[PDB]
């Protein structure tokens, strides 16, 4: 390094995070004005599917961090009469926008500002989780802060999106949701308050932007709330046992910490209710909740949909004596809770939906919050050729894209050859008349071995078939978080 003085930017880390063709930065900035297709797009799929990747603009300042913290990249690829095109941006975040002012790094460990470089950016966001068309534009989100607005079309950054002030908690999640009767937006803070506090919020949106309602609360501790689940009548967090303490972060040490002998815990409220209105329920120890496939309530019970798996899955957030399992070790699978708001107990388990691990689950967005019968679920399975010219096994490798039949319980899936891997999937319904889950689906497709990138496009009528259209992109797309499809 001494040989290099200090005016070239110093290399990236060489560590898994950095590496192979899912975690290699990127930083591309780009637009695509038509996009290759082999096979036959249908013409009538209009509107476009954005995407938020965490794309480093520059090597971290401590030479190592984590996927979850690089700069938000928004990708469009606008379909319309068959044809595809592609732009893609980063979020002017004003953190970004400092690093850019001093050609480097200022931001330190994840979600910790204590260790940022004194002339970093005061707001630590990097918007970089998920993205959601509201009021006009799309919000790129993530749970540390208030989201940031972007042109639906151009993906300027519009600014931090503040609801015409009326969000006053101190974050906003990044799974909120869209009510398919209404198209409120339906979101949520956690540490709500600042750092390590307990509080949580439910916040109703209507479209037009108009805060409906606002349920603050808090919990028994501070905890990580990633995604949450809302019904026709009631909002459910799961409280994950990953734990806030600020004197660890004082001291450089990560904003959570696994404790495996804290009981998974869920709050559930009415949509329309009050604080003492919450319940509280918990579930085993030593496990975490994933992200919600669906919920939906009837009578006295609400039910959540999501894979739980059995143990500590961030190595970034390891219990105090500093123990991680093996990913490999822990049992996950798709489950579902009921929470009996009538009954004596307490103590929920989950019961399995399917018997494979799965993540990034899509349901038909017309079905959010109703009863429903069917997803769609990203899966690996170990027992598929891998070629080896992919590299080792990066983390949030997928190597199947499944419809799951929750009716029959039988799952369709693709497997895309053994050097290939999936994102975050969207579904994009037929008609506007169509039958639930009848439709498109559309992934990006990582061929690791050549570090290319298709954006594929399976009929949900036979999802074994394989694509009926792949979108050929000239680069490679880094791995992703979430997306959404966006109608014309
Ligand atoms: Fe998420």
């Amino acid at each position: 390094l001494v040989p290099r003085g200090s005016h070239m930017s110093i290399p990236f880390p060489q560590t898994p995070e950095f590496s192979g063709a899912l975690y290699k930065p990127s930083r591309i900035e780009a637009e695509v004005f038509d996009l290759e297709i082999e096979g036959v797009l249908p013409a009538s799929i209009h509107g476009t599917f954005y995407q938020v990747a965490p794309d480093p603009q520059y090597p971290p300042m401590l030479g190592t961090d984590i996927f979850f913290n690089g700069d938000g990249m928004v990708s469009g690829f606008h379909f319309a009469n068959g044809k595809v095109s592609l732009r893609r941006r980063y979020v002017q975040t004003d953190r970004l926008l400092a690093q850019r002012r001093e050609g480097r790094s200022l931001n330190g460990v994840y979600r910790n500002a204590f260790t940022n470089d004194s002339l970093a950016a005061k707001n630590n966001t990097t918007a970089n989780t998920s993205v959601i068309p509201h009021n006009g534009v799309l919000l790129a989100l993530k749970e540390d802060a208030l989201p940031w607005a972007m042109d639906l079309e151009t993906l300027e950054t519009l600014g931090e999106w503040t609801f015409d002030g009326q969000i006053k908690s101190a974050t906003f999640t990044a799974h909120p949701k869209l009510d398919p009767a209404t198209g409120n937006l339906l979101a949520f803070s956690y540490e709500a308050k600042g750092d390590g506090t307990p509080d949580l919020v439910y916040f109703e949106l209507s479209p037009d932007g108009k805060l409906l309602h606002e349920i603050w609360f808090q919990a028994p501790y501070a905890a990580m709330v990633h995604d949450f689940a809302a019904t026709e009548r009631y909002v459910v967090f799961p409280l994950i046992p990953l734990t806030v303490d600020v004197e660890r972060m004082k001291n450089g040490g990560p904003h959570f910490q696994w404790q495996p002998d804290l009981p998974q815990l869920f709050a559930v409220v009415p949509r329309n209710g009050r604080a003492q209105d919450v319940r509280w329920f918990k579930g085993p120890m030593d496990g975490f909740q994933g992200h919600t496939l669906n919920a939906f309530d009837e009578d006295g019970k609400v039910y959540v949909d999501m894979p739980v798996t059995g143990g500590n899955i961030f190595y970034f957030f390891p219990q105090a004596d500093g123990h991680v399992p093996p990913p490999e070790t822990l049992a996950a699978c798709l489950m579902r809770w009921t929470f009996d708001l009538n009954s004596g107990r307490d103590e929920v388990e989950p019961q399995p939906l399917t018997d494979y691990p799965c993540e990034f689950p899509r349901c038909d967005d017309r079905y959010i919050g109703r009863q429903y019968a069917h997803g769609f679920l990203l899966a690996f399975d170990p027992e598929r050729p891998y070629n080896p010219a992919n590299g080792p096994i990066p983390f949030q490798f997928f190597n199947l894209l499944v419809h799951l039949n929750l009716k029959t319980g039988l799952s369709d899936a693709w497997f895309p050859g053994d050097s290939g891997c999936f994102q975050e999937p969207i579904f994009i319904p037929r008609s506007a008349d169509a039958e639930e889950a009848d439709g498109y689906v559309v992934a990006l497709l990582n061929l690791i071995a050549e570090e290319r990138s298709e954006l594929v496009v399976l009929d949900s009528r036979d999802m074994a078939s394989g694509p009926i259209a792949r979108i050929r992109i000239p680069f490679r797309m880094r791995m992703s978080l979430h997306g959404c499809w966006a109608p014309g």
